[PDB]
């Protein structure tokens, strides 16, 4: 249910970074609606530890649709400015010019990913969800709102 949904940034410029603005306990959702430009190669949600920039700052959550060839959705933790294991979800429900909504459910020991209502990956903490206090996205994606369900 998307009912306690409070959207609160509107046509982003992207990039975008972002404060959180409260603690993402289970049953936390992060709803993110936007558009796939036809020229898009890939693009990314990243929940950070932070804004830093140099050095960068930890991604707990990495979430990068990719769009040559058939398409796909990497998933990774970068620590320490590099990157861990892939995660890689073939079945992927983005398009080329396609609107879409993400909807990022906080659980326990995962995150639940939906796209456009149905559910398309899990990925389990690297890094505690605590530790999340920044919202970025970047890469070649249009964004109509963000909005958190806490
Ligand atoms: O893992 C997420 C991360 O991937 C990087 O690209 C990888 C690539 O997916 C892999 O096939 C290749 O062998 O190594 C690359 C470098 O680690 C991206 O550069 C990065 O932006 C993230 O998306
Ligand atoms: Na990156
Ligand atoms: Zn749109």
């Amino acid at each position: 249910s998307l009912n306690n949904l409070q959207n609160i940034i509107y046509n982003p410029v992207i990039p975008f970074v972002g404060t959180i603005p409260d603690q993402l306990d289970p049953g936390t959702l992060i709803v993110i609606r936007g558009h796939v430009p036809s020229d898009a190669d890939r693009f990314q949600v990243d929940l950070q530890n932070g804004s830093s920039m140099k050095p960068r700052a930890d991604v707990a959550f990495h979430f990068n649709p990719r769009f040559k060839r058939a398409g796909c959705i990497v998933c990774n933790t970068l620590i320490n400015e590099k990157w861990g294991r892939e995660e890689i979800t073939y079945d992927t429900p983005f398009k080329r010019e396609k609107s879409f909504e993400i909807v990022i459910m906080v659980l326990k020991d995962k995150f639940q990913v939906a796209v456009n209502g149905k559910h398309t990956l899990l990925y389990g903490h690297r890094i505690g969800p605590e530790k999340i206090d920044t919202l970025g996205i970047y890469g070649k994606v249009n964004i109509h709102s963000i909005g958190f369900s806490f």
